[PDB]
């Protein structure tokens, strides 16, 4: 049912050039994977106001554009033109696999970045694939060969909530109450605390940032094709990292 927010027409003018030659997952990303893996998560898309379901989407897909980004300043249409242009970590990238006993690795698999969110190590194949019902440890490439599977991924990263973080699903709708703790680090509703709570750590709190500025790009573009407003507090130059 997300397809009564975003068309296809609307999906292929945001992810514009992701199948052009140049572009590592070329031909991987599906309108209709997407479809089918939103339906798995009923929410997304799905809860308050139509505005806030358009920015659900937008931001999602803003997110998770500037994670497998392949623009550059003077690339055609801009650089928020070229999002979903990679699928998995480039270069000879890690094994990712660290000890548990709740998600244990599987010998001779690697747990690099994969899919829209680049969902790295066994500890999160392990929750992802029960999520999604997909033995991902012990298959973790499904997140690359399979783009229903790839989208679920990120969707499940997109709607689960790391305490203290929210879900990134939760903030963007407007179902985030702010702790005292968030409020003393300047942490407020809205797309910067998403970023914040995608990869703070190195991103937030330190003035400008050509990354979170990215970010921010997609995400104007997206609410700008859906037609909605950005919303407040875009940016995350001044909170604290979670
Ligand atoms: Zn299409
Ligand atoms: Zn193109
Ligand atoms: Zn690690
Ligand atoms: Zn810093």
């Amino acid at each position: 049912s997300v397809s009564s927010i975003i068309s296809h027409a609307q999906f292929d003018r945001m992810l514009l050039h992701r199948n052009d030659g140049a572009c590592q997952a070329k031909g991987f990303y599906t309108y209709d994977a997407f479809v089918a893996a939103a339906n798995a998560f009923p929410g997304f898309g799905a809860t308050g106001s139509t505005d806030a379901r358009k920015r659900d989407v937008a931001a999602f897909l803003a997110q998770t554009s500037h994670e497998t980004t392949g623009g550059w300043a003077t690339a055609p249409d801009g650089a928020f033109a070229w999002g979903y242009c990679f699928k998995q970590e480039r270069g000879a990238a890690a094994d990712y696999c660290t000890p548990s006993a709740q998600w244990p690795c599987a010998p001779g698999k690697r747990y690099y970045g994969r899919g829209p969110i680049q969902l790295s190590h066994n500890y999160n194949y392990g929750p992802a694939g029960r999520a999604i019902g997909v033995d991902l440890l012990r298959n973790p490439d499904l997140v690359a060969t399979d783009p229903t599977v790839s989208f679920k991924t990120a969707l499940w990263f997109w709607m689960t909530a790391q305490a203290p973080k929210p879900s990134s699903h939760a903030v963007i709708t407007g179902k985030w109450s702010p702790s005292g703790a968030d409020r003393a680090a300047g942490r407020a509703p809205g797309f910067g605390v998403i970023t914040n709570i995608i990869n703070g750590g190195l991103e937030c709190g330190h003035g400008q940032d050509s990354r979170v500025a990215d970010r921010i790009g997609f995400y104007k573009r997206y609410c700008d094709i859906l037609g909605v407003g950005y919303g407040d507090n875009l940016d995350c130059y001044n909170q604290r990292p979670f």
